[PDB]
RNA sequence: GCGGGGUGGAGCAGUCUGGUAGCUCGUCGGGCUCAUAACCCGAAGGUCGUAGGUUCAAAUCCUGCCCCCGCAAC
RNA sequence: GAGGUAUG
RNA sequence: AUAGCGUGAGGAAGGCAGACCCAGGGAACUGAAACAUCUAAGUACCUGGAGGAAGAGAAAGAAAAAUCGAUUUCCUGAGUA
RNA sequence: AAGUAGUUAGAGCCCGUUAAUGGGUGAUAGCGUGCCUUUUGUAGAAUGAACCGGCGAGUUACGAUUUGUUGCAAGGUUAAGCGGAAAAAGCGGAGCCGUAGCGAAAGCGAGUCUGAAUAGGGCGCAUAAGUAACAGGUCGUAGACCCGAAACCAGGUGAUCUACCCAUGUCCAGGAUGAAGGUAAGGUAAUACUUACUGGAGGUCCGAACCCACGCACGUUGAAAAGUGCGGGGAUGAGGUGUGGGUAGCGGAGAAAUUCCAAUCGAACUUGGAGAUAGCUGGUUCUCUCCGAAAUAGCUUUAGGGCUAGCCUCGAGGUAAAGAGUCAUGGAGGUAGAGCACUGUUUGGACUAGGGGCCCUUCUCGGGUUACCGAAUUCAGAUAAACUCCGAAUGCCAUGUACUUAUACUCGGGAGUCAGACUGCGAGUGAUAAGAUCCGUAGUCGAAAGGGAAACAGCCCAGACCACCAGUUAAGGUCCCCAAAUAUAUGUUAAGUGGAAAAGGAUGUGGGGUUGCUUAGACAACCAGGAUGUUGGCUUAGAAGCAGCCACCAUUGAAAGAGUGCGUAAUAGCUCACUGGUCGAGUGACCCCGCGCCGAAAAUGUACCGGGGCUAAACAUAUUACCGAAACUGUGGAUGAACC
RNA sequence: UUAAGGAACUCGGCAAAAUGACCCCGUAACUUCGGGAGAAGGGGUGCUCUAUUAGGGUGCAAGCCCGAGAGAGCCGCAGUGAAUAGGCCCAGGCGACUGUUUAGCAAAAACACAGGUCUCUGCAAAACCGUAAGGUGACGUAUAGGGGCUGACGCCUGCCCGGUGCUGGAAGGUUAAGAGGAGUGCUUAGCUUCGGCGAAGGUACGAAUUGAAGCCCCAGUAAACGGCGGCCGUAACUAUAACGGUCCUAAGGUAGCGAAAUUCCUUGUCGGGUAAGUUCCGACCCGCACGAAAGGCGCAACGAUCUGGGCACUGUCUCAACGAGAGACUCGGUGAAAUUAUAGUACCUGUGAAGAUGCAGGUUACCCGCGACAGGACGGAAAGACCCCGUGGAGCUUUACUGCAACCUGAUAUGGAAUGUUUGUACCGCUUGUACAGGAUAGGUAGGAGCCGAAGAGACGUGUGCGCUAGCAUACGAGGAGGCAAUGGUGGGAUACUACCCUGGCUGUAUGACCAUUCUAACCCGCCACGCUUAGCGCGUGGGGAGACAGUGUCAGGUGGGCAGUUUGACUGGGGCGGUCGCCUCCUAAAGAGUAACGGAGGCGCCCAAAGGUUCCCUCAGAAUGGAUGGAAAUCAUUCGCAGAGUGUAAAGGCACAAGGGAGCUUGACUGCGAGACUGACAAGUCGAGCAGGGACGAAAGUCGGGCUUAGUGAUCCGGUGGUUCCGCAUGGAAGGGCCAUCGCUCAACGGAUAAAAGCUACCCCGGGGAUAACAGGCUUAUCUCCCCCAAGAGUCCACAUCGACGGGGAGGUUUGGCACCUCGAUGUCGGCUCGUCGCAUCCUGGGGCUGUAGUCGGUCCCAAGGGUUGGGCUGUUCGCCCAUUAAAGCGGCACGCGAGCUGGGUUCAGAACGUCGUGAGACAGUUCGGUCCCUAUCCGUCGCGGGCGCAGGAAAUUUGAGAGGAGCUGUCCUUAGUACGAGAGGACCGGGAUGGACACACCGCUGGUGUACCAGUUGUUCCGCCAGGAGCAUCGCUGGGUAGCUAUGUGUGGCAG
């Protein structure tokens, strides 16, 4: 969920508000860019820790 | 586009492990009652979204489509 | 005789 | 009685040559084209002891059908095992 | 009068030399965007240098390998050490290399290992030259080519700044407010309680000194490495300050900000390990001569590094001369194209299993069936990178004795390269865009000067040893800038097209090809008629030549359509078609070819031929001269390889 | 200092102005009853006389100081006359407060605070520093001390203990070192024949059993870490649901608050405030994503806090003017710096490493300077801090990896004496022995035919014990000799009795473990008395206390970010995400081979004991009919049929004289190898006739070293297994090794870094790069804007007044994008201010054509770039909405013009906080508060001023005018004329004239401003010896005026007519 959550934030960073400019907002591409890839980060280390949980195995129901 | 799901009328299992249709509420009928409810007695109602595959056989395994709830996009 | 100890 | 205290006879204390050696303690950078075993390295550095040298040293040894005769240093063995 | 500052031509002026086709200056004319570095590519608006001078970067030891030289030669040589002048001999043969290899080894031995083998094959021998020393090249270990990290570790120095603290001192003008408490009067049964007075509390108020630092301005190569001025907060308290002291970096102090620990703090300063390491950038100093790349493959914790190969150089080899080019001949191969013979995609037609409906019915059983669809089947015709019955050119493999020509291969030493760029051709991605990107192919640049494209790496022509006040030529050009034709002949163009851009539009202009009418009269204008039954016949408020629907004939006449449009409620009127008179020669319709026009507009200034300016100095066709390069030649010099 | 106005400035009232002192009156909501409060809002202040004053202080008195009201007057614009000395109010958020904080960008909503709460701690406290001693704590003692959280006060603080931590438990499971030492190998004295067997001892390795904490486990615990849900339906209907059902949960968010320091959509909606309000206040509640000690809600006072509004005040502004002084400027003296390749350093257009002082072509331009401005020199400074890279670094985090301290625990030594429980082991005794069938309670082996017994048998009676609940044994009373077996049957087995056993159970002994209690002599005492000794250290002596525990050492397990060292992929039209990474097949791939891309399509990580080998045999798909279940299509007959089938599996090639299908026999799915070729960097992969060995099939020829072919896989290193005429560190052996065969890799990032490895960085650093991104430029032009072709159709009709579908073509280079060509040894970003300039695709004015143009107004289109093209509210804002005007409120280019010209609100520097995600460090084109913009101008250029020379003599004046700049705008009213036109409503063209806006120029006579060597008034104090008059300083002291000069807001004129 939280890595759902990172994906949105992700692609909101790089897609401007009504409140800006073109030009304005071209300046800061490049540092939102950067905090796109903080978040890809988050999100690549969440997978890490997911495996770092485990292959815990569904208990077995014997038909 | 990404996740869940689609199984009698409602909510839920059962799928992973192919042969097994289930739990609660409800419905219909007959009793009790002056009558309704509650209670007691029986019964019905699902071909498991859909079209095709695999298999001796599919709710169950594989594929495409169509729908609903969320999240995104817009 | 008094005092007390489900619905219509 | 010992401790302790006092007296006397000796002795030491400290320094250096930023060198050489003996011991105690002991890194990392680096290299491995990462890196942790490993390396760098028992190096640098601290400290203690020294002496003109120190250390080692007179076989509980080295070796092999043949024996050699205390240690040390050099050449080789060898960049071999 | 601009001009990488000179050069080449060159007057005039001035001097007189290492005397030699001399010196200094230079009006003027032509040409001309520094050096280095890194780059596909730099005048570069990329980097570095103020200038000048000095210093400043492949070295030494030991080892490996190879080349050359010398000595001995199946042998060669000594090391330490004795000796001695910090010598030279002599001694020293221990050891090292080679002479025999094969095998994991035992072991066998010109053979050996594998293997059952006597087979074959691997490695060897056959097929015999090494060794010692010197020098050159390179490699390795060492800082190893020079400079350069941020950081790490170890030993110490620092709390005279600053944080916190310890003890001891000291400072806080003046004013204001008025807590608790207490006393007294009132009040009460007594308390409450009220009013006054007293009192002097407070991280209290106001406000200087003191401390701080909120705002703004100025300063900002400052007066000052954090201040100045004007305002601002606290100012008896968690206060300020002095003196002396403690806590020390794997640490300490922190009313806590990554704050402070001597102008240094996400871990001080100094010294040492230490010339850390740096696949990174920068730099790396004299000359000429010969040859001369690459920017690719593959692998890589790899992608701006490296290694091997491909490409360069040097040397030596070997010959059944193997290289390169063309000719001939023989072959693989399935591209372009073409085709449909399969597979897909598809158009039209024939025809239909089957589905939907109207249904007749009816146990909806089966029919009437519907063009409402319709699997398929079949006929003709289209299409294809991943379709092919077919199938080239080229390119490739080879053969040859053909005919030219100059390499190829092998071994060894030594490298550098692994960012490539555009252009043309073929394909992809892309948008059939990109100076995009990615392959293939060839070329140029890189690493290439020169002539032409105005200027211009990458296009066109073409390859600089040197000199020459010689010649012929290429591309491109010949009025002037600007060298050479105001060239020759025939035509086109009228826009400055040339010297920009589309669909599309257009009686532009020229040339062909057709076709109709026509001196028994065309076209064009002018004039006259253009009728009638019926107004065709319905509708409507209208339709009555000319809203819509259907019907679309007849009469006379030279002609007239049951009328081509404008218009009306429809009339009406304008008019058309058609007819005749007048006139007197070409006239109207199409298709193609060439050259032009409109479409067509942008930002500092004409500004889309380099400019002037050209109507030929443009375009097409053909031709003849000339200019024009560092090309080629001529003349003379220097030089490399091969052969003489 | 400033006319008039007065926040229109602006991110924002930044700054400035205004207030200001003493006395008096008077003073609100709210309040924690102290405050608010100097609230606010207003008035008076001078001098003289009454006045040695009423009255006070002092004093023996004389005299000397303080000076209360009042009247009566005097003068000024003004009487704290100067200087010094609060701006106030309303509302709100946050934090209670005073205080502290990033020395040198952040003063805050952050820290602290008192207060609350949890928690731990029995004193040699815990916690901390240190190796230890020793100390703090504390010279204290649970009303104390340490840590965590919250943060005054008021009302309150809800549910969840499943997880995770913390506490406690104590039965079991797992769990070490150590203890134990069953056994096994090797060796060999002998035995054997060779092979081999083998005692003792030594040696290598070692199983059982034992063995703590921790973990698993159970309770509890949330002011501990933390968490606080869904779906369907339901009211007389319109909506919604008080109500019901059901899943999941550990439990599903209580109060209170709520577009919030939190709300994206969102400038939410409504209301208020304003002409106009993205901000503000109050309410609403779809709370994207409040919420109860990460505290909830509220709140007086406080605050250099943040926020909104108002009164006053003002040069903030409309829109600037004057003055003073300091620089600047000239003279004299003295005298740096950053920088610098050399320089004789123009402009346009273009080219060019795609943005030229220096190239080309044109155009301008005499030489040398001075003062001023800053467009450019991609200017200077600072080897970009953004971005990317580097097998670079530091700091931080954690359930990354590996470790370390520290603690907990156990064994053992220091370190011994008893007693006792509970098990264990061995021995003596005494009881124990039931399947079934069978007389019935059969343990086994053997003997066994007789055996026991009056010195006490069977049987009877009683109790006790067992137990299969049948009965067995055991003792006790009487009694006194009799019983049982053999035999038979039952059965695996026989009964009597005898002995040796086994299985348990009990007593007794003897050994040997664990645990507990006690003792005391080791050790310890941060207890006392004494002594050394003037000593709170130490040591000794005597008591007292703990005591085999503690502590220390060695070993071992656990916990362990408290501390440490490191890791945390590459390709890539920037990096990142997504995808991919090795092998096979096609296309691309351009007819040999090869040939790339994040180019288009698919497959693999197997299977088959027949799906192989051979020998023999035959041949498919599909259609046409004929036919019973049976049909579109099962199987059958005939015909057609080069393959339209099948070929284990993707595709390509190939195959019907089989490589496709059956049957038989079999295992060549063999061993050794292999001339030679393919391919190829190497590693490797591929084909291979044939030789030998020994076989299978077939009569034989001959074929057969897997499958029609091409994928089906992974190095070494290290281990394991089997084998071997190999070695075997003195010899014999052995261990150990080699050699051959084989095994163990989603080492799939597949030529594999290590056995073993994730993250944050907004506190950051270094080396490099325009090889690589963000701004700007350049190329392109899908898109964007603009223009057009066709013309169905709309428009009573009528395509083309105005629009214009389906489709089509272009221009431009303003948008979104693509490319990555200059620049990373620095090319500064949005918005605004100053200044503008250019284009035209013209907004207004001007001219005109068409009109579905009556007129007024308009629509559309052509020519035109001359001039003009507003001021405010909200927001950082461009944009945009709104108010009000305008003739009109143009679109765009210039590094979306302009930061060596300014601002610096936003943003993305460090602080802090909210919500949210994360265990966390931390992060968010989510928000909020707060936050350092350096430079002395060399050259060109620009604006002005001079010097030099020339202009064929030297001078003085006046001048033509090439050429060049400037200006160029426009409304409203009257009239024409209420004419034309119109049914009316309405209402012109053209023309004539008057008066204005904005703008420019000039000037100061007017209105005003300024006027620091003019005049006056006036305060305090010093001085001029005193009075008087004057002077100095106090912003020119303040104040009222004001000359010249300068000047606008003032005046004159202008753009007329052409
Ligand atoms: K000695
Ligand atoms: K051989
Ligand atoms: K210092
Ligand atoms: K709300
Ligand atoms: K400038
Ligand atoms: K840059
Ligand atoms: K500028
Ligand atoms: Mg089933
Ligand atoms: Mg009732
Ligand atoms: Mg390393
Ligand atoms: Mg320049
Ligand atoms: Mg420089
Ligand atoms: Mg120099
Ligand atoms: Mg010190
Ligand atoms: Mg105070
Ligand atoms: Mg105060
Ligand atoms: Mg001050
Ligand atoms: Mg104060
Ligand atoms: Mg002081
Ligand atoms: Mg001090
Ligand atoms: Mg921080
Ligand atoms: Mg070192
Ligand atoms: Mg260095
Ligand atoms: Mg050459
Ligand atoms: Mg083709
Ligand atoms: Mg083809
Ligand atoms: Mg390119
Ligand atoms: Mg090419
Ligand atoms: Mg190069
Ligand atoms: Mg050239
Ligand atoms: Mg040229
Ligand atoms: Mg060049
Ligand atoms: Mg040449
Ligand atoms: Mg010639
Ligand atoms: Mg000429
Ligand atoms: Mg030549
Ligand atoms: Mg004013
Ligand atoms: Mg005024
Ligand atoms: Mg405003
Ligand atoms: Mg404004
Ligand atoms: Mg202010
Ligand atoms: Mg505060
Ligand atoms: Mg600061
Ligand atoms: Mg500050
Ligand atoms: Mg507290
Ligand atoms: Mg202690
Ligand atoms: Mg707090
Ligand atoms: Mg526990
Ligand atoms: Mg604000
Ligand atoms: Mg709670
Ligand atoms: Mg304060
Ligand atoms: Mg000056
Ligand atoms: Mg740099
Ligand atoms: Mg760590
Ligand atoms: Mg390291
Ligand atoms: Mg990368
Ligand atoms: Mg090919
Ligand atoms: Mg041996
Ligand atoms: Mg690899
Ligand atoms: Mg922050
Ligand atoms: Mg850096
Ligand atoms: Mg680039
Ligand atoms: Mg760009
Ligand atoms: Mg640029
Ligand atoms: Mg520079
Ligand atoms: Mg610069
Ligand atoms: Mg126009
Ligand atoms: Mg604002
Ligand atoms: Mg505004
Ligand atoms: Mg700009
Ligand atoms: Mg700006
Ligand atoms: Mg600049
Ligand atoms: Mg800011
Ligand atoms: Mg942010
Ligand atoms: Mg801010
Ligand atoms: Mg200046
Ligand atoms: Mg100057
Ligand atoms: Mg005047
Ligand atoms: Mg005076
Ligand atoms: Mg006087
Ligand atoms: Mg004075």
């Amino acid at each position: 969920a939280s890595q759902t959550h990172h994906e949105i934030e992700a692609g909101r960073i790089v897609k401007p508000g009504k409140r800006l400019n073109n030009k304005e907002a071209s300046a800061f591409k490049a540092g939102k860019g950067t905090q796109q890839k903080k978040q890809h980060s988050t999100i690549k280390a969440l997978e890490k820790r997911i495996e770092r949980l485990g292959n815990v195995e569904k208990p077995h129901t014997t038909k």
